[PDB]
RNA sequence: GUGAGAUUGUGAAGGGAUCUCGCAGGUAUCGUGAGGGAAGUAUGGGGUAGUACGAGAGGAACUCCCAUGCCGUGCCUCUAGUUUCUGGGGUU
């Protein structure tokens, strides 16, 4: 984000993502069970959403509903580079 | 088989055969829902916010409330309209 801290909650499968571009919007997604949802302290890392499971793309396709949920509307993508995007893909073994 | 009719072109009482269909339904209520029809559509305000963005000039949006235009289906408590209740009165 550039200017409005994202503020994403989760609490057990579900997770809300408030808070994007300043909207009073509350966007909402139910993960299954099969994904497990975590978030890193921001000691360590400043904000990290943790997907993990056992099938491809049942990760790959809740890593990418959320990334769906907050695109830019109306506005120049370019200058508006604000979301939740994947940065690294790897292994828990 | 059993009931009911008819055989009406030349008089009458008789009674033979034959043909036609009647022989099981009527009445009353609660539902099914195939198929067909098919509808609601727009707007402004509040705050978000003078925030995002931007050198400045300027200048958004969603959740969320509050109303409104056009349309639709009704309704008659109120208000308005209508009076052959010629109702009561007035007046030529
Ligand atoms: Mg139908």
């Amino acid at each position: 984000y550039a200017h409005f801290p994202i503020n994403v909650s989760v609490d057990g499968q579900n997770i809300e993502v408030r808070n994007f571009l300043g909207e009073k919007r509350v966007r909402r997604q139910l993960v299954p069970s099969s994904v497990k949802v975590s978030q890193t302290d921001p000691s360590k890392v400043k904000d990290e959403i943790i997907f993990d499971g056992n099938d491809l793309e049942q990760v790959s396709r809740e890593a990418a509903v959320l990334h769906q949920m907050c695109l830019v509307k109306k506005k120049d993508i370019r200058k508006f580079l604000d979301g939740i995007y994947v940065q690294t893909k790897t292994n828990i073994e």
